[PDB]
């Protein structure tokens, strides 16, 4: 389908049913869609929540992040896992004190540079916190992007990642880039699930090549055995 008519949908789809209600996006500002992130990386949108809650009351700014021990960072994430993403955390948090004047960088090179933020990571903290035109492609946007338009390969490939990460540019606007890439999310993670999808409540599903032709197993490719 014609990436001005993907779009369109989405946002429409979005209006009425998408999330807007959780934490990290009332008053939203870039220290606030940053942490939030990295703790949703590897982790449920539940079990975050209450995390979320203790590190703003804890550190309500990003300086004082930075100026807290590593040990008390790691005692309040404990029980997150993966824990290479909170020395992470806390190493970026110096890095925006220190190089920054305590203010989070607004450029896509600056916020790259940061530890434990990769490019999409970095599209997302300036989109969602300040409207900037980037695109974004996690592991459930991928699988509706290549589902919608059947990208086989294996994505740990660069030519499927780089043609994926076409796909995405293409269909995400600049009007409404905060409620699109938000929208791809919640799609991927409520609805074009990794089995058994639910394509009777996608806003996709009159176009969408998979559902014409059940396929949705062959997208995106597995990696090779
Ligand atoms: S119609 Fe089905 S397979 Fe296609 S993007 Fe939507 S949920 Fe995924």
């Amino acid at each position: 389908m014609q990436a001005s008519q993907f779009s369109a949908q989405v946002l429409d789809w979005y209006d009425k049913y998408g999330r807007k209600t959780l934490p990290w996006q009332i008053d939203k500002t870039p220290y606030k869609v940053w942490l939030s992130e990295v703790m949703l990386q590897q982790t449920q949108v539940a079990t975050v929540i209450p995390y979320f809650e203790r590190f703003m009351a804890r550190f309500p700014t990003v300086t004082d992040l930075a100026n807290a021990p590593l040990d008390e960072v790691l005692h309040l994430w404990t029980g997150l896992g993966y824990y290479a993403r909170a020395r992470n955390l806390h190493k970026a948090a110096q890095q925006v004190a220190t190089l920054h004047g305590g203010k989070f960088p607004e450029t896509f090179e600056e916020v790259a540079a940061l530890p434990g933020v990769g490019r999409s990571t970095a599209g997302a903290i300036l989109s969602l916190s300040l409207g900037k035109h980037f695109p974004i492609l996690d592991g459930n946007v991928q699988r509706v992007l290549a589902r919608c338009y059947a990208v086989s390969g294996w994505p740990g490939k660069k030519e499927v990642e780089n043609k994926l990460w076409s796909l995405s540019e293409q269909v995400t606007p600049a009007v409404g880039v905060e409620r699109f890439n938000q929208a791809m999310m919640d799609l991927g993670a409520m609805i074009c699930t990794r089995s058994k999808p639910k394509c009777s409540l996608c806003p996709l599903q009159n176009g969408c090549i998979a559902a014409a032709n059940n396929s949705w197993a062959l997208y995106p490719g597995k990696k090779p055995k």
